[PDB]
């Protein structure tokens, strides 16, 4: 409703006072300990009753926090922490009561976003959309017809669930409106957008499983399933490096700058070690004991015992690691977002020991130089979230996974035993993440954190993630109430959406040009159609059987 | 230090106190151009202290000098030097008026032998690297086991395909940035101009070669003419979409995007001529001179007949507002700038009109020498006719192909005859000069001559490679049929793959030609592997 961009209010500060130097300091909720930034300097009024005015636009994702504290006395004069609206026109008047006081009015009423569209406009566009789609559809044939007139199967609950996290990370990679909760969490907590990716490793961990055993039954040897695992992996890794990680509109590649790590990097290198551990280890898959009602054998742990003594050690050495290491003009065992995080006294320590890690071994020009962090707790330095100490936590998500793929196909025929192992690693892992981070977004022991991948993060993520396989191995397979209807299509042809989407970013159907480019509904209605459109993509090349496999 | 790629600092003296120096510089190759002001030099200060001035002056081909004075307006001296690249030219004139134009260094000259003896042992050194990184696959595993269409595609057609497709992405690229690897600016022959015009022949070649199996194995027509409405709908929106708009600059536009495109013109092509053979199709027959392909072809030959006149009365005859009817010259400084902005006449205009400015090619091929303001696009609505019939002439050698398959003279002598005839109706044309003659050979109106020339040097490279690589089978096209069968693949994916490493990475001077070149070889050479894995692989896309 006027220069105001993107979740920005407009607060207008009348500073009546007569004889004080008054400044304006702002901070954000979602920040744990961080510095109280300068937002604006109101100078005192040149005569009572002629308040002097400045304009300052204050954040409205989440919160502000405001203190108001003389310039030159050092003294507060008072605080506030109100939630600005989007677009509102709100007014700060401080004068004196008789000490002195700040009176906070709302001249204009906000757009209040995700107020209005809430759920209403969201059915409305959907129902849109999909009018429209099927009245293309059934218009395509009447040219046609103008013419004419004239003269071991792929399990489907892990194809769903992985349709399910491609959809939502193509939906948040694309933006998802610029909400800031289908965005990123800054440093700590769970947003949406931090949700596919764990799942991405999870259900590859389950995936592993499910081909390695199906392989090795259908009579191929070890040191063949060995080359493939290793060929798959080390093309991960250049795929990722070469096509998703560089932005290449900026300029061609130099090694100067070239960003190592990355999401295909961490993918193919957890999957190398998870695929060659289950390879080492791999035995073959028994027979039930003919009950398949409430059997309470464990052989699936005992039968993968070296694995996870061989998890354990690594999360061992994740713990002592980013616990236990110094890292120089850093506290030891740093798990704070740096910056202005934890009162801005370690502001170049973004990440802590794992940040020293990515530094040491990869140098600084090749790490994520723009981490989620940036944003809010203005971080200098330059943080990879998929880093190599991040790397064990993702290996051993990837082995949660594999024993989920475990669970569900050693009681095949045992569908009571398969859902009572899904609901008794949900509580686990549940109460794992629960105890680590004790329900807080930045207390606890270890935090919920994406960018560290941190061991709760791994925890609450595999918890979500055997949920929801409990939640869709029944509908999906054994009830069959639902086939996953417009999901398991991006879950057979994962990797070509996931290349797709990193390639044809910006590309017509998937991005055009806004009217309103400072406008959630516009970015929302845009990112939504270019998930649908990916979706459809992706159900045409179900239909015609092109499945892109690595 | 301060000079770019392709030019030379130009430095000049002058020895006179009474009449300040202005220089203006034109390019030779430049049929009619303005002498655009390089530098200003003022009168000496005093003797013995001439005024020195320094400028660069662009060494591709040519640089003719007029010095004249800025007060008097009369010229001095004259020279046409061709200068070298990164030189260091010094043209001192004095009172005896003459110009005497010392070189003090000798030009580097990038397109000297140094872009053919330095090409080829970097092609050496590729082919020897990637054997030796071939070699080392098996032999190393081994070691450590111890320590534990009805009838087959012609490939000549393939090859011509494959060949294009090698020159295309070779000068897309940039081709070292050399100017003989661009297109030509307005009027002219390049090696980049003579890509486009063999594809639309072996598009019309392989129309011919599609349909006539389709027709005869198990197929009608009236799907047949779906497949081809529905190959030209895909091309169509492919071209418009994926390749050419550049999306580094920001989400589409419908206010900025270009309508017409490489793809966009071989899909409307396509369905023009894969329709016409589709409504006059005949079976093939099983003679020195039969010429049963064009009896059995002549309402085709009728139609595009009648196309050619269209697009030759609307070239020479269609009222352009501001500006000479039959008007096929480049505008900007060209034709001695008597037309600003006239960049392509009569095409141009049709362009303008129905299409809009703002839906054209924004940068067009005369920008960079003829200074043209307009927008012209050299896929635009009247050279599609040029392009139907150049597709066209590409259909009657797959009629040749496959009328006399038994008889391989019977194809070698008709290959000679249009080669010929072709040929001759070139020269006649453009009376062997560039820039002279009824229709000059020109890319960016399609110009008919430009349609014949380029059909003929179709026709020798097919009277070439059919006899080589099928009858007697002397050279199967061993790096050219791999892209030859995944042409659309490999088009498709340069045009989205420009900026990737393999293909692009950064450079250690920007200005320099054996870098530019070096890069654009290497990544020719990695699409040439592509599409050769591919072909192992049998993954071949089509539509
Ligand atoms: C890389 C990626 C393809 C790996 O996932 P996957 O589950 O291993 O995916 P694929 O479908 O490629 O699986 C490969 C093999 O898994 C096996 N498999 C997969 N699902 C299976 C199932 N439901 N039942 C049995 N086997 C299965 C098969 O053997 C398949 O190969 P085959 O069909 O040739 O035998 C996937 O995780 C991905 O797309 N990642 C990028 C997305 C990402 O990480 N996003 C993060 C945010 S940017
Ligand atoms: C592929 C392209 C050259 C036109 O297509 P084509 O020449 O017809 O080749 P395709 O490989 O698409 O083949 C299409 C048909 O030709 C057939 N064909 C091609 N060569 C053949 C041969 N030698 N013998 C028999 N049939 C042949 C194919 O089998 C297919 O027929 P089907 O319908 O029976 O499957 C075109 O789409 C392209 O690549 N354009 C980009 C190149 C360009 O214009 N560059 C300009 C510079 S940017
Ligand atoms: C705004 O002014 C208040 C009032 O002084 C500051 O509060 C104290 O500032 C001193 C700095 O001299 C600190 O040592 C104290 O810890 C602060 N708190 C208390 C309770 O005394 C406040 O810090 C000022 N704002 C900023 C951003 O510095
Ligand atoms: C769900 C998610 O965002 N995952 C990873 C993330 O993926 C992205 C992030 C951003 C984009 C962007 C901005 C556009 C796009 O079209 O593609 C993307 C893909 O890239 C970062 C590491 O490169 C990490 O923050 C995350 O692990
Ligand atoms: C030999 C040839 O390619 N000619 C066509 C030409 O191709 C190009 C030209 C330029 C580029 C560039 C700049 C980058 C790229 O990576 O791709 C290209 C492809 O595009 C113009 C119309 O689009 C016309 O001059 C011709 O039709
Ligand atoms: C407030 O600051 C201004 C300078 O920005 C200064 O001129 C003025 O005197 C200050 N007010 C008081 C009361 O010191
Ligand atoms: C906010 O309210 C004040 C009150 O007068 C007004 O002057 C100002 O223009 C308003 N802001 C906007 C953006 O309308
Ligand atoms: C050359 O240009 C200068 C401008 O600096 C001018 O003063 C001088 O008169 C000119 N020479 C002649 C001969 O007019
Ligand atoms: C330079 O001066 C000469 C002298 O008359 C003139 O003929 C020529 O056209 C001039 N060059 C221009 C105007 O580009
Ligand atoms: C060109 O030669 C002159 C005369 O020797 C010299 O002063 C000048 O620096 C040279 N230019 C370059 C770029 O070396």
């Amino acid at each position: 409703h006027a220069e105001l961009k993107m979740d920005q209010a407009l607060l207008l500060i009348h500073n009546e006072l007569l004889w004080t130097n008054l400044t304006v300091y702002w901070k954000s909720e979602c920040c744990y300990h961080c510095l109280f930034q300068v937002l604006v300097n109101v100078p005192q009024s040149p005569k009572a009753g002629k308040p002097s005015a400045a304009a300052a636009s204050v954040s409205t994702q989440h919160g502000s926090i405001l203190q108001l504290n003389d310039t030159l006395e050092e003294k507060e004069v008072c605080r506030l922490e109100y939630r600005f609206g989007e677009f509102g026109n709100y007014s700060l008047l401080v004068k004196n009561i008789h000490e002195i006081a700040c009176d906070l009015a709302v001249n204009e009423d906000p757009v209040d976003s995700n107020l209005p569209v809430s759920i209403a406009f969201l059915i409305g566009l959907a129902v849109i959309i999909v009018i429209s789609f099927l009245r293309l559809l059934l218009s395509l044939d009447d040219f046609n017809n103008w013419i004419s007139k004239a003269i071991p199967p792929r399990l489907r609950s892990v194809d769903t669930f992985r349709g399910i996290a491609l959809i939502l990370m193509v939906f948040v990679n694309y933006g998802g409106g610029k909400y800031w909760y289908f965005k990123h969490a800054s440093w700590n907590g769970l947003t949406v957008a931090d949700l596919v990716f764990p799942w991405f490793v999870f259900i590859m961990g389950s995936s592993i499983f499910l081909s390695m055993t199906s392989i090795l039954q259908r009579g191929c040897s070890k040191f063949r399933l060995l080359g493939k695992i290793a060929w798959r992996s080390f093309l991960l890794i250049c795929i990722g490096i070469i096509i998703v990680n560089p932005n290449y509109c900026l300029g061609p590649l130099s090694w100067d700058k070239v960003r190592i790590p990355g999401v295909l990097q961490r993918l193919g290198v957890t999957y190398f070690v998870v695929a060659v551990l289950e390879l080492l280890f791999a035995k073959p898959v028994p027979e039930h004991c003919a009950s398949e009602r409430s059997c309470l054998s464990l052989r699936d742990i005992t039968s993968s015992w070296p694995q996870w003594l061989l998890i354990l050690v690594l999360e061992g050495l994740w713990l002592g690691l980013t616990f236990l290491l110094p890292v120089p003009g850093c506290p030891t065992g740093y798990l704070g977002p740096g910056g202005i995080g934890d009162f801005g006294k370690y502001p170049n320590c973004t990440g802590g020991a794992a940040g020293y890690i990515d530094r040491l071994l990869l140098g600084d020009d090749h790490l994520y130089q723009h981490p989620s962090s940036a944003v809010l707790y203005h971080t200098e330095v330059a943080y990879d979230p998929e880093g190599i100490l991040g790397t064990i936590n993702s290996i051993v998500m990837a082995f949660l996974g594999v024993q989920a793929g475990k669970i569900l196909l050693y009681y095949k025929a045992r569908t009571k035993d398969i859902l009572i192992r899904f609901t008794a690693w949900c509580c686990i892992l549940g109460l794992i993440s629960v105890a680590l981070t004790k329900v807080s977004e930045n207390e606890g022991f270890i935090p919920v954190n994406k960018n560290l991948w941190s061991l709760s993060y791994v925890t609450t993520l595999s918890s979500f993630a055997f949920f929801i396989l409990l939640v869709l191995y029944p509908v999906v397979d054994v009830k069959g109430l639902w086939t996953g209807t417009p999901f398991f299509y991006p879950g057979m042809n994962s990797i070509l959406v996931y290349v797709g989407h990193e390639v044809f970013e910006n590309y017509f159907p998937f991005q055009w040009k806004l009217k309103d480019n400072q406008s959630h509904k516009e970015h929302l209605t845009q990112n939504i159609v270019a998930t649908a459109l990916w979706v459809l993509i992706a159900y045409i090349l179900y239909r015609k059987k092109i499945f892109w496999k690595i």
